[PDB]
DNA sequence: CGGCATACG
DNA sequence: CGTA
DNA sequence: GCCG
């Protein structure tokens, strides 16, 4: 009764087994902090299916049968149940490695492999980096500058204010082009990291060259603190009482005809996205990505007015983004 | 055992 | 390498 | 780490 990938279930914003994805959770990130690809999927696939569930896990019985559960996860579920903490996950937690990993990461500009290297190094603090910068790239300089805004919350109120502003630079950019949310707020979320806008225009082509257009209207108008085409990944100055805030804001434009693809793409989750392409290439034998979907034995591209559409063609039933937050 | 999503800046 |  |  439940489906082996996360793209064939739905999977609200907020379930019934909190607790337990969480700690398979942090057992996904320390293996990606370790490289180790394979295991982070497992993880978090593990978690998934707890997100999926209806009710809560009480019992090891009720974990039989379920994908993605085999000795490792169920025992983390086990001693949870039993104890309330699973003493491998709280190992991880105050471990030097897991919390210096995840504070580095958590910098814009700064993956996994950036911070191994400092690790390695023997850095520990941002102040660490801060006293190095002849170690950082201008983006992580930005990062590192604005870290502390940049984690703070953004709220679905600022995303509207937001909007409008990119709406109106938008607009003298190209009129007649759309402005969509996409990512984590188009699936319900209440906070978020980031804020993520899909532009595109009715009349394909018009959008050829539009991002460019886009971003010098934003930087004249004193809005942006960081930027680098069709994707930007910027840092924008935020409105608050009395003064701002630096927030992240993700900038993508499609043609119209793509734009079910791109749609489906940048509204996510991380993990439905890559079990949607999975299942795709796996399942169906058809190349999933956020510009089309492709049939390699044909050689050609379906053509998709909605993600509906998208849904149907690799024989899903279809998902609302709220119920994509595998 | 091989496989694990797939792009762009 | 970084980003999504 | 798990699936097929
Ligand atoms: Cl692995
Ligand atoms: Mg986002
Ligand atoms: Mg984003
Ligand atoms: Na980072
Ligand atoms: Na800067």
């Amino acid at each position: 009764w439940m489906p082996a990938y996360a793209c064939q279930r739905p999977t609200p914003l907020t379930h019934h087994n909190t607790g337990l994805s969480e700690a398979l959770e942090i057992l996904a990130e320390a293996a990606g902090f370790e490289g180790s690809e394979g295991r982070l999927l497992t993880f978090c696939r593990a978690a998934s299916v707890l997100k999926a569930l209806p009710s809560p896990v009480t019992t090891l019985s009720q974990l039989q049968g379920l994908p993605h559960f085999g000795e490792h996860s169920s025992r983390v579920v086990q001693e949870l149940l039993e104890h309330g903490v699973c003493e491998e996950v709280e190992r991880v937690r105050r471990s030097e490695r897991y919390q210096t990993m995840k504070l580095f990461t958590q910098i814009f500009g700064v993956g996994v492999k950036t911070a191994d290297r400092w690790y390695r190094e023997g850095l520990r603090t941002l102040d660490d980096l801060r006293e190095q910068p002849q170690k950082l790239t201008q983006q992580q300089k930005a990062g590192l500058q604005h870290h502390q805004d940049l984690s703070t919350p953004v709220l679905r109120s600022d995303v509207d204010a937001l909007q409008q502003v990119v709406e109106e630079a938008v607009g003298q950019a190209l009129p007649g082009a759309t402005v969509t949310l996409t990512g984590g707020f188009r699936r319900g979320k209440l906070q978020g990291h980031d804020v993520d806008f899909l532009i595109t225009h009715p009349k394909e082509g018009q959008e050829a060259g539009l991002l460019p257009r886009v971003m010098c209207r934003l930087q004249d108008q004193g809005l942006i603190l960081y930027h680098q085409f069709e994707r930007s990944f910027c840092i924008f100055r935020l409105p608050q009482p009395g003064s701002w805030k630096a927030v992240r804001v993700d900038l993508v434009v499609a043609p119209v005809s793509q734009f079910p693809f791109a749609l489906l793409g940048w509204t996510g989750s991380k993990l439905f996205q890559r079990e949607l392409r999975r299942f795709s290439r796996k399942e169906k034998g058809l190349w999933l990505n956020s510009h089309g979907l492709f049939d390699p034995e044909q050689k050609t591209f379906f053509q998709a007015a909605s993600e509906e559409d998208i849904f149907r063609h690799l024989g899903l039933e279809y998902l609302p983004p709220e119920q994509r937050n595998a």
